[PDB]
């Protein structure tokens, strides 16, 4: 369908002259800025406290004041690098939150583009093409209903691992080389990493929703009693809404317990192997080495962050 | 050969727009399925111990 071509164009100048990353990317000082933000949540477990991140900018501008074009500051770091994170959070690029500062979704996706723009490792690696068959694999072997369709595939499952059952049994098994190791664990990285991605994207949608809620309760005179059922209502539509469907599911996967701590324990072993740091310096294999205590604490975050709507129901309803 | 195509500037330029509002999302129970298959496979490949 090509209908809502008309309307793309008036959706992509909307983009362009409100959301936070687009408009970045089209300042004249926009790469410094960039840089100077991915260096400092490069080393982000969670969010950095307020002075933490000041020190860190402060030295950072420190090391670029040579880039004197750009009216850089030449005596005084600290109020610089102050002026400067104040001036990013009127940017609507990072948050004034709870003492600490994350990054916002845009900064996020500005982040991705233009780390992922210059000459560089790319984003996939030769062992993607394996990933993509092994989850077809999967994704058609489950859809298909046909329990006949599925018994077969089963058989032919089962006897492909008898195979290599047998073949180790007798004495032979197969592993990596080297490169192909190397290649499979930055395939690892690339896709674990974007687990991350999209929480504060989840947020957000929680964020804009009890706004929306919030907002149009400008009708005082309306019947309070709706609410007894909106409490309800609100986490059904988010429910459908992609993100906090989505999310909701990811917890419930989230969950189990045997399933994580044996990835982590796998995570593990993997990052001892030597193949590992040659894949990856130590900061990546860092990264990846808590991944799942980042993620527990990152979801947890963001449940506590929907919290807030979530007591919103009797400060709508009552007062006295 | 007198068509036209776009360059991989043009194709990453028309990625990023899209990762806009109408993006799609990533942070999936299925990301984590994959990743967590995948994961295994791969300590076991390296396993060299029979």
């Amino acid at each position: 369908m090509e209908e809502n071509t008309r309307q793309r164009t008036e959706n992509y100048i909307s983009a362009k002259n409100q959301h936070p990353a687009w408009i970045l990317l089209a300042t004249r000082r926009a790469p410094l800025v960039l840089s100077a933000l991915k260096t400092l949540f490069e080393k982000s477990h969670d969010g950095i406290p307020l002075e933490e991140a000041i020190q860190s900018l402060s030295s950072i501008l420190i090391e670029h004041v040579s880039q004197e074009q750009y009216d850089i500051n030449q005596d005084n770091p600290f109020l610089q690098a102050s002026r400067e994170l104040r001036e990013w959070i009127k940017r609507r690029l990072i948050v004034e939150r709870d003492g600490r500062i994350f990054a916002t979704d845009a900064l996020e996706v500005a982040i991705t583009f233009v780390e992922s723009l210059d000459n560089r490792f790319m984003t996939s690696t030769a062992s993607r093409l394996s990933t993509v068959q092994r989850e077809i694999e999967n994704l058609e072997t489950r859809l298909n209903p046909n329990p006949a369709n599925r018994v077969a595939t089963l058989r032919r499952r089962i006897s492909e691992l008898e195979r290599e059952l047998q073949e180790a049994e007798a004495g032979h098994i197969e592993v990596l080389e080297t490169h192909q190791a190397v290649e499979h664990i930055r395939d690892v990285y690339n896709l674990a990493s974007s687990l991350r991605a999209d929480f504060r994207r989840v947020e957000d949608s929680w964020r804009e929703a009890d706004r929306a809620l919030r907002q149009s309760i400008i009708g005082e005179q309306y019947h309070r009693g709706d609410i007894v059922e909106r409490l309800l209502n609100d986490q059904d539509a988010l429910l459908n809404t992609p993100e906090g469907r989505v999310f909701d599911s990811f917890q419930q996967q989230l969950r189990q317990s045997s399933e994580l701590k044996a990835m982590s324990e796998r995570l593990r072993v993997i990052l001892s192997h030597p193949s590992a740091s040659d894949a990856l310096n130590r900061l990546q294999r860092h990264d990846l080495r808590w991944l799942v205590k980042r993620l527990v604490d990152e979801s947890q975050t963001v449940l506590q962050a929907r919290a807030r709507s979530e007591r919103d129901v009797r400060g709508f309803m009552k007062t006295g």
